[PDB]
């Protein structure tokens, strides 16, 4: 029962962005203001992309804390018979639903419910101030999402397709087969899935009618553009009728383009103004092509003061793994920290040569990638990462280039751990861990994006029998014969690997990071060159091994399914270094000070280069070979081979899993600042590092459209209620 529950004393931290914001000029602040607003508007779309009840839950809480702040509500809640412990349980839950934009954890895809009796919360909500101003709206909301807010039925606990899970990227009656069928339909029409959803309905006959709905401001009405309009029709695909519609998240996206236009007025240069014009095109029409062209302009704007990106980008939470979750961020460049990353780019092309795979599997042309350290002012969406490689359009990654980003002030929050909190470690390891995990993470994050995601060439064939590579000269180094597999027209990385695409690529990126972290030159770029360099390496690997063990929390044993892509990647890497044997990694079941079941992680420092590196190189070379040729069947057999969780000796993971769950530590919530505009001045509003502080950060997040946004999210959820 500890699962599906956010602990009262869950950690909360705020972002250090006060100083970064002060550096900006009066115009750049107006540029960052509207971009941030656009992001937060679009962030609400995640509610519709999470759970059926998430829009209702957000709207219900947004009405509560609008009338009564967390301290005003406290007096009311305690007067109704709730203990202070039970009230804090509600604040944490609300702060949870806010920081994830849904009642499911973005990192774990797990449902969480309030930690208090259902009837006690009913008394608080139905007896509140917002319930006496708009009783019709409040009581309605409570009768709609009341049971679902607390219901922990097995089918509701996790995100997923079929009867066994919950997802709003699809309808309730959808299964994996419907997703694969729809995917082939999209590849054949050359229509991207990044901003689409799939709905399978049935007529009075029982014959399933599939509907693909693109996300856009404009609806069924005709517009000027025809690149999307000429696709809005009915189809006949393998005996199954397909309909391509749009207008998804229309009122929300309408608010988004409003702020994108206003931001274009304060645009720095021409590229920033053209990319926003295309983003407006993509959100108004529903054109990923418009987004692709906008992203193309975005890569051209190198070293900007106010970096930004927005749209349906990442596909982690899509059960099939091709549909994008809406996000967007505004950040100020940290020219101080970014000095360490541009020297890495200076020798980046060099480091790509010492990678395990032959130079025929690397991008033929190496464009200089823009790598900058950023201080985040705003990151809308489900959660916040440490670093990002963008865009995810593979054709752009080998044409115009790409941008690497390390979030400076986000790493600052992560750089916080107590000695007793560190689990599955020996006492002598704890010291080196605390001392070096900070610098070691910068090492990993840098290689993860630049030389990890930023490397690798995909084999593509055009309409004619011509390839972007010489067919007669390229040899598969794992087979011996020439290449017999490639990406056809319209096929992308995600469309072919689907349900493991996200995990597979991060694992390839993670392994690259570990691999190239052994290079004394790379460490010199950050500045270590010595025994301190040796320690960073040991920590970078010990962290990886320990993460692999901790990853067992995000595995569901009954469905044989991984819920988090990055953690599945590290468990794979963990098993790769256990397959290598030679006493490199050992996991031993022990007993802690409290007497509860425990475990220990031991890693041999001297055998990292003699046993670890060659084992990782073999694994690293196989990954890229199967990615470039696009060999799914083999790619799956390899990755899902090491991603298999069984309690086979000597590790016995299923038994260790309970130990991990028993002693697990929830990740901390993050409070983000706000920007307010009075006359011509742009001020920065900061908040408390608390649950109540986080709630206040959202109550003042929409000053104008408070009541209106709650109205939009409500009716948008009401229309599609039939699907679930
Ligand atoms: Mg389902
Ligand atoms: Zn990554």
């Amino acid at each position: 029962d500890t699962q599906y529950i956010l602990p009262n004393d869950i950690g909360v931290s705020s972002l250090d962005s006060r100083e970064a914001f002060r550096l900006l000029s009066p115009t750049e602040r107006l540029y960052a203001y509207h971009l941030s607003r656009a992001a937060w508007y679009g962030g609400l779309a995640v509610l519709l992309q999470t759970s059926p009840e998430a829009p209702y839950i957000y709207a219900l809480l947004s009405r509560l804390f609008r009338a009564q702040d967390p301290d005003q509500l406290r007096q009311h809640a305690l007067a109704e018979g709730l203990t202070e412990e039970e009230y804090q349980a509600f604040l944490v839950y609300a702060a949870g639903v806010y920081s994830n934009m849904g009642n499911y954890k973005s990192f774990g895809d797990t449902k969480f419910v309030p930690n208090l009796p259902k009837e006690k919360l009913e008394r608080v909500i139905l007896g509140s101030e917002a319930a006496q101003q708009h009783p019709e709206e409040v009581r309605g909301l409570w009768q709609t999402c009341g049971e679902l807010m607390f219901s922990l039925e097995p089918r509701l606990r996790h995100l997923g397709l079929g009867k066994e899970g919950i997802t709003t990227y699809f309808s309730g009656n959808c299964t994996m087969e419907d997703a694969k069928l729809a995917q082939d339909f999209l590849d054949s029409q050359n229509l991207s899935a990044y901003n689409t959803r799939l709905f399978k309905e049935v007529d009075g006959c029982g014959k399933p009618y599939y509907e693909v709905r693109l996300a856009s401001v404009l609806g069924s009405e005709p517009s000027l553009d025809s690149e999307v309009t000429s696709k809005l029709k009915s189809y006949e695909f393998r005996g199954s009728p397909f309909q391509v519609t749009r207008g998804d998240y229309a009122p929300i996206l309408q608010k988004v383009v409003e702020q994108l236009e206003k931001a274009k007025a304060y645009a720095a240069n021409s590229h920033q103004g053209q990319m926003l014009a295309q983003y407006i095109e993509s959100f108004t029409q529903g054109s990923i092509e418009a987004h692709k062209r906008g992203s193309r302009f975005w890569i051209q704007d190198k070293g900007p003061i106010v970096e930004s990106y927005i749209g349906f980008i990442e596909s982690y939470r899509d059960p099939f793994g091709s549909r994008g979750e809406f996000e967007g961020f505004v950040a100020v460049v940290n020219k101080a920290m970014s000095a360490k990353f541009e020297r890495l780019v200076a020798s980046a092309e060099q480091l790509l040569k010492e990678l395990p795979w032959p130079p025929t599997f690397e991008k033929d042309k190496f464009l200089t990638p823009d790598f900058t350290s950023l201080d985040v002012l705003t990151f809308a969406g489900s959660g916040i990462p440490a670093g990002i490689n963008i865009p995810n359009y593979d054709d752009l990654r080998q044409t115009e280039g790409f941008k690497n980003v390390s979030l400076g002030n986000v790493l600052a929050v992560a750089y916080a751990t107590q000695r007793e909190k560190l689990t599955f470690l020996e006492e002598d390891d704890k010291d080196l861990y605390i001392l070096w995990k900070g610098p070691s993470f910068d090492v990993q994050v840098g290689l993860h994006a630049l030389l990890g995601h930023g490397s690798g060439k995909l084999f593509v064939q055009d309409e004619k029998g011509a390839f972007n590579f010489d067919q007669e000269t390229v040899i598969n180094p794992e087979t011996g014969e020439q290449i017999q597999s490639w990406y056809r027209c319209g096929e992308t990385w995600d469309s072919k690997f689907s349900t493991i695409a996200s995990s597979y690529e991060e694992c390839r990126a993670e392994s690259v990071g570990l691999y190239l972290s052994l290079h004394p030159q790379v460490l010199e770029i950050f500045g270590f060159e010595g025994a301190d360099a040796e320690d960073v390496i040991y920590v970078n690997w010990l962290n990886m091994v320990r993460a692999g063990l901790l990853a067992l929390e995000f595995y569901t044993p009954e469905a044989f399914n991984w819920r988090q892509a990055h953690m599945q990647a590290r468990f794979v890497i963990l098993r790769v270094l256990l397959e290598a044997g030679e006493g490199l990694v050992t996991i031993t079941p022990t007993t802690g000070s409290d007497g509860r079941p425990d475990a220990r992680v031991r890693l041999d420092r001297s055998k990292i280069r003699s046993v670890g590196k060659p084992a990782l190189e073999r694994f690293l070379r196989r990954l890229q070979v199967l990615k470039s040729t696009g060999d799914v069947a083999g790619g799956r057999a390899l990755y899902e081979g090491y991603a298999t969780v069984t309690d086979a000796p000597p590790e016995s993971f299923l038994t260790l899993r309970d130990t991990v769950l028993l002693r697990k530590e929830s990740r901390k919530l993050i409070v983000q600042p706000n920007t307010r505009l009075e006359g011509s001045d742009v001020q920065l509003l900061e908040y408390e590092a608390s649950a109540a502080g986080l709630i206040r950060s959202f109550s003042e997040r929409f000053p104008e459209d408070g009541p209106e946004l709650e109205e939009i999210l409500t009716q948008l959820a009401t229309a599609d209620a039939r699907f679930w």
